[PDB]
């Protein structure tokens, strides 16, 4: 049911790819007939940028326009992040959030911290 699935930490290496794994949970008693909004935040907490969203890629924060890329299957729960070309600003929190309508929303508060190393 509500819930979503990625590890606490990651680590990677600058210049180099990188890959969150993610999966979300929900009630198979909610309707999704209208699909479901994927949308990544950076710093929820504080900054609260948009790393991605299905929704409306108009909504991506620059910092991230262009190396970022969600390889999920939504109709599989699959929330996958992809951060290319990684850097040392790029690490803190990333959390996932998806919204299948109003009412039906959900946020990760654990979410995962990635560490860019050297």
């Amino acid at each position: 049911t509500w819930g979503v699935s990625s590890p606490k930490n990651v680590q990677g290496l600058s210049g180099s790819c990188l890959l969150i794994p993610c999966i979300f949970s929900y009630p198979a008693d909610v309707p999704v007939s209208n699909g479901i909004t994927a949308i990544w935040y950076y710093d929820y907490s504080g900054k609260r940028q948009v790393v991605i969203h299905s929704g409306d890629p108009k909504l991506v924060d620059k910092r991230f326009r262009g190396r970022a890329e969600l390889m999920g299957n939504m109709d599989h729960k699959v929330c996958n992040l992809l951060l290319k070309d990684l850097k040392p600003e790029d690490s803190g929190t990333y959390n996932f959030r998806f919204e299948i309508s109003d009412s039906n929303r959900w946020l990760d508060v654990k979410g995962t911290t990635v560490t860019v190393t050297t």
